[PDB]
């Protein structure tokens, strides 16, 4: 009954930057070929989705913003194979289209049809599904999950287990995906190593979550908000180190405690100057350094290239390196199997309709993760 | 007749920083435990000592340096089993004590035993063999091969095979093995690959010959000295760039030659502004970019962490990550095999004693290598 059909429906429209999300009545036009539309679960609140109201992540006005997150197809478009109606999914912001230079690659994951490098806000088609009383509405990173309802390219879904808890699993969207992997796929972190993870909020906890099931002897909690290092230590950690206790550079206490530099250092943070401390804290001759966030409206860091030609490995990447409809389903299953717990993540779950809340709690530094439901 | 005894000979002697290395008549003690005294056959004259010349690379002077060469071991200390006297060798300016976390970790190879990066000038037990008239001289990086005779511990020599051509082969010690390493063992160059070399010194010229025994289906040569580029193609480029040539950056000429950018690129200048071109050149999602020339005395380079980010991966090594000791048997084992050739990095050989003329040769740029002779 809604198949083929224009549906009408609530979103959260930003009109314009700087400026509180608009709740507002939508209309979602139904998939066209190979697209599919999902009736939102739930989805969480990330920084990333806060950049764009801040104008730092530029991608074009109006739009419906909102990437991590989880919902139950509703229905689907022509020569649609990979989900059905009724199957829950998750969103792929970083899509997998499986034929381009970087799919192909055992190494690569940032699929060639993404929107993020120079973001067109449309559909795979340059179009867009979303009006607001006439007026196109534009798409977010080929999800836009701060809607009732979305429509995405098939690349930019992947079909999940039928029993999972959406309001939990959302977070495979984004945060801890990108935390987790950062620890598992890119870094490799090894059994029996030492790990330095700067920044604890969410992605970092999902680091430390990865660093433990990779086997991690020791897993070094570093923020200068003891207040998480609680949780910090829950999920992982083997201890926690303020920067601001301290009367030497922070490289200098680690790489003592280390014992001449931890195998593995992790940067959530997205900020330059401990991204080098960060990358200085591994040890030299075999030490790799991963970053997992870096505002789109970043300068340039300054370092020495001495600290490379040891033999340090310095990488970064996006979702945490996973193929994302490869991995986002094991990962699920994984999650389903008990193999990790999304639970200390979640810090506040409000109704969709108090987003601008939900936001507040992120820009004060509250909350881990504010889940958002419909 | 000269074991266990004082050998008087000739060595270079840098008497003090920014000054022609002096021919003096020295006196090489006798070997300790685990120490090996070697007539040297053959030395090639590396940028590195020039910068101790220069005061760039800081160690403790007096000093005789030289680093890169080959050999025929005199004599033993206690407890020597690695070699015999009348073995052909090249010592090693990268130890491998084979017992440290360095040496032990599959990855590492930047021995914990070095002399580089707190650089003493002495034997590891912290004396040194040589006098010039009664005053102590330095060793250098424990080889010190600007000298008919040399000692250097156990853990910093390898035996070579019999037949070796120590006039060709000391291009092992240094130059031929850090580009070639940076190739095969570094970067892991595989077989239809895109490869990017920055500099077409013989360092580079050794880059290309590994990218061309990995397989590489294209390695491009670059450099602003079109006077490189037939040697380049000579040893594997497939093709050559001057950035001189174009009117625009050179990483966007590179990525658009290459459809979306390099595999592999390789920065072995030195250059602060190159060794970021060379990583923005390299594909953003998959791409590995491998420096291994940083002066002493760098300063800092400035880069936009977004390199990282996409999925980019930074690295560095000494001695073309290659674990010493290990390797270089195996490297002129391979050159014994005709697997590669190294003439073509020869261009100017030179009596021992017309060193200063050889380093002339070096910093005005028209030598890819000079190599002393005894
Ligand atoms: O990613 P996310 O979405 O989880 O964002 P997030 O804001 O939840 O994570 C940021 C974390 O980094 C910490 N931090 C800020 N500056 C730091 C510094 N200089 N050194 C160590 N920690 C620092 C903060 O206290 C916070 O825990
Ligand atoms: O010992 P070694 O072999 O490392 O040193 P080398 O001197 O033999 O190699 C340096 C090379 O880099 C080239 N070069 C200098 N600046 C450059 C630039 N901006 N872009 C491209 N090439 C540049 C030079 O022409 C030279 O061929
Ligand atoms: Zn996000
Ligand atoms: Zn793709
Ligand atoms: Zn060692
Ligand atoms: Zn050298």
């Amino acid at each position: 009954s809604t198949a083929g059909k224009v549906i009408k429906c609530k979103a959260a429209v930003l009109w314009e930057e700087k400026k509180p999300f608009s709740i507002e009545e939508v209309e979602v036009a139904p998939p066209k070929a190979h697209e599919v539309r999902i009736k939102m679960v739930a989805t969480g609140i990330c920084r990333s989705d806060d950049h764009v109201v801040s104008g730092t992540l530029v991608t074009p006005l109006p739009v419906i913003a909102g990437h991590e997150a989880a919902g139950i197809v509703e229905s689907i478009g022509e020569g649609v194979t990979t989900v059905r109606p009724g199957d829950k999914v998750i969103p792929l912001f970083t899509p997998q289209c499986g034929k381009c230079r970087v799919c192909k690659h055992p190494e690569g994951n940032f699929c060639l049809k993404n929107d993020l490098s120079m973001p067109r806000g449309t559909m795979q088609d340059g179009t867009s599904r979303f009006t607001c009383r006439g007026k196109p509405i534009h798409h977010f990173l080929g999800t836009s999950t701060f809607s009732q309802y979305t429509v995405v390219d098939e690349i930019s879904v992947a079909k999940i287990d039928a029993a999972s808890p959406l309001e939990k699993v959302c977070l495979i969207g984004c945060g801890f995906s990108t935390g987790y992997g950062s620890a598992v796929k890119v870094a490799k972190v090894t059994q029996g190593s030492t790990c330095a993870v700067f920044g604890l909020g969410g992605v970092g906890l999902s680091v430390i979550m990865g660093c433990k099931a990779a086997g991690a002897a020791r897993i070094i909690g570093v923020d200068i908000n003891k207040d998480k290092f609680a949780k910090a230590k829950e999920v992982g950690a083997t201890e926690c180190v303020n920067p601001q206790d301290y009367k030497k550079p922070i490289q200098e206490v680690l790489t003592e405690m280390s014992n001449g530099g931890v195998d593995f250092s992790f940067e959530v943070i997205g900020r330059l100057d401990t991204m080098v401390t960060a990358l200085s804290c591994c040890q030299e001759a075999y030490g790799v350094s991963v970053i997992s966030g870096v505002p789109p409206d970043s300068q340039n860091l300054s370092m020495n290239p001495m600290l490379l030609l040891s033999g340090r490995t310095w990488k970064g990447a996006i979702f945490g390196g996973f193929k994302s409809k490869d991995s986002v389903p094991k990962l699920v299953a994984d999650f389903m199997a008990k193999k990790f717990a999304l639970d200390p993540l979640i810090t506040h779950v409000l109704p969709f309709e108090k987003i601008n809340e939900g936001f507040d709690l992120l820009r004060s530094g509250e909350s881990i993760r504010t889940i958002l439901t419909f």
